[PDB]
C-alpha cells in the first residue's frame, strides 16, 4: 500500500522501511559504503540510483522518508548534526543582503551562528520575543526571506503560535522554519500548522538513546533538493553517517512509546513540583498556570517531556540541589532515556553575567529537567531528597 | 614516551592512541555517545574533559591526534566529508569582503562552492593556474586571506611547488591551504613545506577502505581552535561520527603498508599503459616525462595510487573500454583497496560541453584509474583486455 | 547507591550501567576489542580487570549485570545465541550417563539438541507434558541433573507452573531451568518462583528491534562462573560480540515500554480474533477461556505479545490467509517492533507428516501472530482483511 | 569471471564480494538482521535465500566464501570465536566412543576442550608430539575419527609435516583437522597439504585488528554443511555476528601485505635477538637453525610473524624485560597491528609447577613477541632497550 495511509504508530515503525529485497532482511541494511559501483558507461552517466554517500545513501534515505512521513512533508534530508540541519537550511536560502527575523528564545548555539556568523556573510537578523506575533510582523523587512522560530523554547518552555507566525510571514513574502526538535513529530506537526520547513537535532527524542549526534530537515521536495545538491553538497558537507542514521530509524522505532512515557512521567513530576514549598516557579505546558496553557493545547498533542523549574534561595541552592540528586545525571542533553538534570547558572552560563543571564530569562535558581523512563516515583523521590538538602 | 619521536610507520600504528586506562582495553573504545555527564555543578562549569560529541569526543580525538602528528602539525579537528573540512576551515577564515586565490585544477564540489557559494557571502575567489606560482602572486589582493591549493591535481595529475606557494602566500600575508588527500601525510607533508594548514577527504586513503565518509583539518593549536567552537559550533555542524572516527583510526592503522602497495602497483602499470600503442598519453608522476617530474621528487616520497590516461578513438573508445573490464570497479571515488575506474566525459561530465571539457583538460580519451591491492598482473590483465576490445 | 533499590522501570534503564569513568560518556562505550593490555607483569598474573573478550568485556559485563538484576538473580552471561545460552548452560550442567526431563513444548531447535545431540554424547532425555507436574516427577531418575521447561510454550501458549515444578526437581535433587524468552524479566521472573538458573534469546523482546542473536544466562554466581570459564571457554565458545552487547543493552532501554504496548496491542487482537465467526480457536494467556488462565495471571505480571489461532478451512486456509496480509510481515521471528505472522503447517513444517504436526499441537489451521508496535487498529484491519479474503 | 581464478593478492580484496546488485553499493552491506521476511508461504517453505542469521546472513556468507577461496575449500563457516570454530567441527565429527589423536603442543584453551570436555562426553583423546609422525601413527585405534594438529606451534614454533600427517591419518582412516591460526591462508594452505578441514581463529592475523573475536572452519561441502545444520544450529550455537563478519572481511582486505609486512619485521627482529648475547635461544622458522628449517621452506610460504626467545637470566629477567619495554605492549593475543610481548612463565603460567611448565617446553625465561607494522628499528631499540635493563 502506501505509508502514508497507517496511523501513527503503524507509520514510526514501518514508513521509509521495508525487507531488503534482495535478501528479504527485515532490518534495513547498513549501508556503510562511501563507494558505488556503476554497471556500465550509460548507467554511470544516467544517474549524474546512488553515486556517492555524502550525496545519498539507501540507509538515510529510509531515515529521510520516515521523517517526511511523520512530519507531514514531501522530503527529508539527514545531517551531522542538529546545527547542521539550521546551517545548511539557513545557508541555502540566504544570501549576502538577506535578512532573517528569528525568535530570541531559542538554542544557544543557534544564537551564535544567526549573531555573529550570518551577519559575517552579510545575512542580517532580527531578534524578537516570538510568543508576540506583532513583533514578528514589525520586524520584517522588504529583504526578509525567513522567520525561524522554537517551540516550546528554552529556558521557561515559553511556545509560539506556529499557525498565526506562518500567516503573518507568508502574507510579507518569507518562509516560516521551525525547529521541532523539543516535540518531535509524535507531539507538534509545524508544517501542518503552515510552517514551511521542519528542522530537529535527532539527537534528542527522535533517536532518543543518547547515542546519535544528527539533524533532520523536512520540507517540499524542491526545497530539499536544493539543501542536498547546494546545502549539503557546496556548503557545509554535513552529512550523516550511514550507522547513525541507521541507529536513528532504530531508536525512532520507539518514539511513540517513548513520547506517552516521557510525557506521562513529566507530568507527574511536574505537578509534584508545583505542590512543593521550596520550589517557587515550575515550568511545563502541562500545568493550567502555564501563560500560554490554550496555545499548547491546541497545538501539542503532548505537553512534552521537558519540565523547567525555580528552586528557593537562588544561585547556591541551585547547585546544592543538583549536587545532591543521585539518580537523575548532570547534563546538558535532552531527550534521553535517562532523566537529565541541569542547572544553567551554575554549569553552563557560569561566566555569564548575573544580570545578562536575568535579561534572558536564566535566573539563578532556574532548574532545567529531561525526565526519562524511570519509574517516576524513583525520580521524584531522587528529586525531593534533593530539593529537602539543598534548602 | 613522546609518540611524535618514532619512525613513520610506528606513528602510524601508535600516535593518538594508547590502552583505555579504566580497562586496559587495546581497540580505541568506540565512544558512540551524545550525552557526557558531570560528577557535580563545580566540574560542569569547570570543563564549560568531555561535554558533547560535537564539541569533542574521545575516540574522535585520538583520530584527530595520530593525524595531527602524521602531518607534522598541532592539533586536528575530524568532519562529517571532506568538502565539510574545506568549508569548515574557509567559512572560519573568512568572511564578507575576504578574497581567496584558488588553483583553478580542484577538486569540482571545491570548485563549486569557490566559484558559487563563496561570492554568494560577499567572499571573492580568483581561479589560477597554479602550476605557475607567478600566477597566484599575480592574482592576490590586499583582501586576500587564503590561498588553495591541491597537488597532485587532477584531471591530469599536475603538481603545484607548495614550498614556492608558501612563500609567497606568506610575503603577501595569506595563509596556505593545501587539499592533501590524494598523497596521504604518507607521501606529502605540505606543513612541513610551509603550508599553514591541510585539509584531507578521509573518505579516500587515510581510510582507505571505501567505507567511511569523512574530512580532517590539521594545522596550529590556534587555528584548529577556532575551526573547531566556530566553524563546526557555529556554522557547518559538521562533527565526525565516533563510529566513522573508529573505523578511520581503523583504516589508517595500514596506512603505511597500503600506500606502498598501491604506489609500487600504480608504477608498474603505468608503465604497461605508457609501453601500449593504443595509449596516446599517460599522466603519472612517477614517469620521467612527467612535466613537472623532479618537482614531484622531491615533495613527494612516493609518485601516488593513480593514473590518468587518454586511449586512442575518443569518446566512444573512452566508453568502450571502461564497459570491457572485467575486475577494475566503475565507480568516481579513489583511495579504496580496489582498483576503481572511470570515464569523465562519458560518466560524470557527459552533459558539459566538449569544449568545456576539453579547456578542463578533460579530453574525450581520459580515463582514470584509482590502484587498487589487487595483483598488478591482474590489473594489467584487465586493462589490456579491455584496451584491446576498445580499440 | 544500589540499582537492586529502585523500581523495575528505573532498573530497566540503569543497572549494570553507569556514565563512563574516565570520560564522562554517558552511552556504554563499546569495547569492540579482542585484546587488553597488562601495565605490568605483576598486573597481567594477578588477572590470571579484564583479559580477552572471550572470557570478558566491559560492554558485555554491563548487559550481563543489568539482566541478573532484571531477573532477581546473582549474575549473569551473554552468549553468540539463544541457543548456545541453553547448550553452554546443560553442557557445564551434564556429562556423560547424566539424565535430563524437558517440557515436550519447547522450541524446535531445542529439541533437536536435546533428542540428537544430547544422546550422542551419553546424555539421556525424557520428554513429558510439562503442563502435568506429575508426569515430571514420575520421569525423574537418579541420575536427573537437570528439569528444563519453556512458558509460555508453543504453539498453543500452553503454561506450565514454575513454583510447583521447581519445588519437584529440587525435592528430586535436580535443577529447574527456564527458558524465559517469550515473557522477559518484564513479564516473568523464573527465579523468583525457585528457579535455579534462567536463559533468554535475547534475540526476542530483550533486544525487541529484530537485529540482534544473541543469549543470556543468568543464575548464581558458582554456577555462571563454571559456564564462563568452563562452558563457554572450554565448550561452545559462544561468546557475545561487545557491539551486539551494545545493541542489546540499547535495546533493552525500552523493554518495559515495549512490553507494555506488545500486551496491550495483544489483549486487543485477541478480543478481536475470539469474536471472529471464521476463527475456531485463539490461544491467549490474556482470554479467560485459556485452560491455565489463573495460573497465568499469578505466575505473569501481563499476558505477553504471542497469539496463536486456528483459521476455519484448514490448510489451504491457512495459507491464503498468510499470504493475503498487507501490514503484517512473514517471517519465523518474534519479540520485534514489527507485527511478524507465521503459517507453521506450511511454512516451516510443511515437510512434516500432517499426524505428526498433528500431534505436536501443529494444525494445519494454526497461524502464530507476534504483535508489534503498530497501531493495533491497523493491524486488526489488515487481519480482517486477510482472514475474509482466505475464507 | 570467477574469484578462484584470480591472483591471491586479488582473491584477498575480491572473493567472495561484490557490489551489491539492488544499490551497486561497493562495500558488503552490514546486514544486522536476526528477522529475515518471505514473499509467500509458497517461498517460506521452499527455503525451510536467508531465514533467520544464527542458520545464514549475506555478510557473513561473504566472509566464508572469500576464506573458502582463500583456504583452496569448498565452502566456509563463521563462527563466534576461534574456540567455537574447533569444537563446533569437532563436535559435529564426534560422538560417545569416539576417539582424537591430537598434537600435545596446541593452544591452551583447545588443551582444555580435549584434556576435560571431551572426555566427559566419552569422547577419548590422545595427545601425541605430532612433530614426530610415527607417534601420531602409533596412537591411531579402530574408533579414531579426527587427527587434529595445529603449526606452527607454541611456545618454541615447532613445525608440524601437513602432508605426511594427512596421508597417515587418511591410509587409518581418519580425518585430518588443521588449525591455521597462526599463518592465515597467505602463508600456509593445509588443504591443498592433504588436510580435511581447516579451522582459524580470525581474532588474529585474519582479522587483523585487534578488535574481532571469531572463527572460521573451512572444508568440503557436504562437511561444513553439518558443521552449520547440526553443529551450530544443535550443539553450540556460535554464531558470528552480522557486525563482527564485516569487520573480518574489512581487516582481510589488507592482509596480504600485512602479512608481508609482518614476517619481513619478524625476520630482522629474529635475526637482531640471534645476534644478542643475552638471548639464549631464538625460535623462529625463519631462522636457519630452527630444527624443522626445511620442511618450514617447503610448507610455509612466509616465516610468520610471532617469534618466542629465551633471555638469560630466568624468571626475574624476563619479568624485569617485559616490564621495561616502552613501545612493545604486554597482552596474550597475537596478530595485531601492534608488537605484542608476554612471559608466559609470570603472566600466564604462574600458578602452575616450575618443573610442569618445563616439560610444556614453557621455561622461565621464554618470551613470546607477536610482531606488528611498527618501524623494525623502533621495536629492535625498544627490545634492546629492555634487554640491557633486565640483564
Ligand atoms: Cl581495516
Ligand atoms: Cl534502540
Amino acid at each position: 500500500s502506501d505509508c502514508r495511509t497507517y496511523g501513527f504508530n503503524t507509520q514510526i515503525v514501518h514508513a521509509g522501511q521495508q525487507p531488503d529485497p534482495s535478501t528479504g532482511a527485515l532490518s534495513t541494511p547498513i549501508f556503510q559504503t562511501s563507494t558505488f559501483v556503476f554497471d556500465s558507461a550509460e548507467q554511470g552517466a544516467a544517474r549524474f540510483g546512488y553515486i556517492y554517500t555524502r550525496l545519498g545513501n539507501p540507509t538515510t534515505d529510509a531515515l529521510e522518508k520516515k521523517l517526511a512521513v511523520l512530519e507531514r512533508g514531501e522530503a527529508g534530508l539527514a545531517t551531522a548534526s542538529g546545527i547542521s540541519a539550521i546551517t545548511t537550511t539557513l545557508l541555502t536560502l540566504c544570501q549576502q543582503g538577506d535578512h532573517i527575523v528569528s525568535a530570541s528564545a531559542i538554542y544557544g548555539c543557534t544564537h551564535a551562528f544567526l549573531s555573529h556568523s550570518m551577519p559575517k556573510f552579510g545575512i542580517n537578523v532580527r531578534f524578537v520575543d516570538a510568543a508576540k506575533p506583532e513583533e514578528i510582523r514589525a520586524a520584517m523587512r522588504p529583504e526578509t526571506k525567513v522567520v525561524y522560530i522554537e517551540t516550546p523554547a528554552n529556558p521557561t518552555l515559553s511556545l509560539v503560535d506556529i499557525e498565526t507566525v506562518a500567516g503573518i510571514a507568508h502574507q510579507q513574502g518569507a518562509l516560516l522554519v521551525v525547529d521541532n526538535t523539543f516535540m518531535s513529530p509524535y507531539c507538534q506537526q509545524p508544517l501542518q500548522l503552515g510552517a514551511d520547513i521542519v528542522v530537529h537535532s535527532v539527537t534528542k527524542y527522535i533517536n532518543g538513546h543518547g547515542d546519535v549526534i544528527g539533524g533532520i530537515i523536512v520540507g517540499k521536495q524542491e526545497f530539499i533538493d536544493q539543501a542536498r545538491f547546494v546545502g549539503l553538497k557546496d556548503i557545509t558537507g554535513g552529512c550523516m553517517s550511514p550507522f547513525n542514521a541507521w541507529l536513528t530509524l532504530r531508536g525512532v522505532k520507539t518514539l511513540g512509546i517513548r513520547m506517552e512515557r516521557h510525557c506521562e512521567n513529566a507530568l507527574k513530576i511536574a505537578r509534584f513540583l508545583e505542590g512543593h514549598p521550596s520550589i517557587t516557579r515550575v515550568y511545563y505546558p502541562g500545568l493550567s498556570s502555564h501563560p500560554q496553557y490554550e496555545l499548547g493545547q491546541r497545538q501539542m498533542s503532548l505537553p512534552g517531556g521537558i519540565i523547567s523549574f525555580e528552586i528557593a534561595g537562588g544561585l547556591e541552592a541551585g547547585r546544592r540541589m543538583i549536587n545532591s540528586v543521585e539518580l537523575c545525571l548532570l547534563a546538558v542533553s535532552l531527550g534521553d532515556t535517562e532523566t537529565l538534570i541541569q542547572h544553567p547558572a551554575s554549569m553552563t552560563h557560569s561566566p555569564v553575567a548575573p544580570e545578562e543571564r536575568l535579561k534572558a530569562g536564566i535566573t539563578d535558581g532556574l532548574i532545567r529537567l529531561s525526565v526519562g523512563l524511570e519509574d517516576p516515583e524513583d525520580i521524584i523521590n531522587d528529586l525531593e531528597h534533593a530539593i529537602r538538602k539543598a534548602t
